[PDB]
């Protein structure tokens, strides 16, 4: 199945934040309807932060999450829970070698805001 | 039910992060096997992050979040999810008042690193 | 928080199982836009599935569940996952007693259906 | 990614419980510590459920979920959710054709049990 793709409530406030537990260099692309509108790039192998953003879901609600490695793409993994039926996290492991553990960038999108 | 205790794998790194949603000071305890070992606290009402570390879960694994405001406990919920067999998450919401939108502090608890 | 109350996309058909694992006669209430809509009663220690029905979530799309064991109210857990961004399951477990197994009935509601 | 494989806790009671909301007849392999353990055959386009049993997780604890339809393999999504830090779903939804609804056979997976 695709992974990471997530519908939202339209025009709505959320939070994106990445983590890296990898050698590589991780690189995270945002889309909103289509349109790249936040990329965050680092390295670490101890859950580093290599970016946090707000971001506005547009029109369509539409989130997707890419993650690669100097231009070869990871293997994702996601879903979506939603907690007391109004806090929701759609959340996404990546996976850029052998091992599986699926951490190598780790993405947490919450919303509400506010 | 109680909420925001999950049992980890003992001896494991693990990332804890705070998010604040409120107008509101909060404070998040987290203990480890019973003992805190971190206290994150700030102010935001645009998903700041007041925290984030590393932390082991030692010899029993227990994690126990708790959120307060000067002092008086918010609501919590919680959920652990587990993606591809291997990539944890251990999730938290809060609320102080009345308006149940549980982002008053959102916690993200996820292992395994490295 | 308030558990087990799940608002679904309005008009829309769903299943809503359930299980028990407990002593006790377990009374499932299945509500609809605050409509009673489906009981269940059965009791079982190993599993067994008290009752299974295919309803629809109305123009407001509100369902809540609520469990009983000889008229007193189980205290629930639950939660809402989403995979593929697509199939919805709404959870609910129950704890009828001490032990805090949360397993004396089990409810899973999932869509869509067809 | 590898989907619609668990590590429950070893030794452990488990139910398995099938739907099916497909034109299809599904067939759902069951295999704990990979030896096949169980098969439901069955069709519906309303959710009917075409087999659910209890099994015991045995020494690995490994339970691995496979879907066919006339011997075609479907495409697996799933994930595992812990409510109460008790509590434990695994899930997987499953898709035979092109419209990804992932609902053609459903399977839940709960525990623990009694
Ligand atoms: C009107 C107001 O300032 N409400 C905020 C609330 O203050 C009340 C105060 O007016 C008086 O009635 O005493 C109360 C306790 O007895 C309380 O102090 O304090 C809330 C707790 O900090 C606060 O709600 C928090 O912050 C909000 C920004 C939001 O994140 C809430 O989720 C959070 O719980 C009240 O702020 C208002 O909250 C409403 C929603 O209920 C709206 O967001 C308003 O815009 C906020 O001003
Ligand atoms: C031996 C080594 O360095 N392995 C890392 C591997 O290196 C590849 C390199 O050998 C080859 O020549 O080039 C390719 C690219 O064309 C690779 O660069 O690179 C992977 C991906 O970065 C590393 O695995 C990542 O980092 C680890 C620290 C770990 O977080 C893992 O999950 C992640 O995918 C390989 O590093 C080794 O990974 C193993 C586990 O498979 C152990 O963690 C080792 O300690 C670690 O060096
Ligand atoms: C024309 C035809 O017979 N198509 C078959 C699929 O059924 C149709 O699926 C579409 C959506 O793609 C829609 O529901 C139509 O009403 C169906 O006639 C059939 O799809 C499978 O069965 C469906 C009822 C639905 O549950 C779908 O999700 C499922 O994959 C496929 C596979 O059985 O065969 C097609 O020939
Ligand atoms: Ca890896
Ligand atoms: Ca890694
Ligand atoms: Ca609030
Ligand atoms: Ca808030
Ligand atoms: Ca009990
Ligand atoms: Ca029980
Ligand atoms: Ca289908
Ligand atoms: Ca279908």
């Amino acid at each position: 199945a695709t992974q990471g793709v997530f519908t939202l409530p339209a025009n709505t406030q959320f939070g994106v934040t990445a983590f890296a537990n990898s050698a590589g260099t991780q690189t995270v692309n945002v889309q909103v309807n289509n349109e790249t509108v936040a990329t965050f790039t680092g390295q670490s192998t101890n859950n580093a932060i290599i970016g946090s953003k707000v971001l506005n879901s547009g029109g369509g609600g539409k989130v997707q999450i890419l993650v690669s490695v100097n231009g070869r793409s990871s293997d994702l993994v996601s879903a979506q829970v939603i907690l007391a039926n109004e806090l929701n996290f759609a959340l996404v492991g990546s996976e850029d070698s052998t091992d599986n553990d699926y951490n190598d960038a780790v993405v947490v999108i919450n919303w509400p805001l506010g």
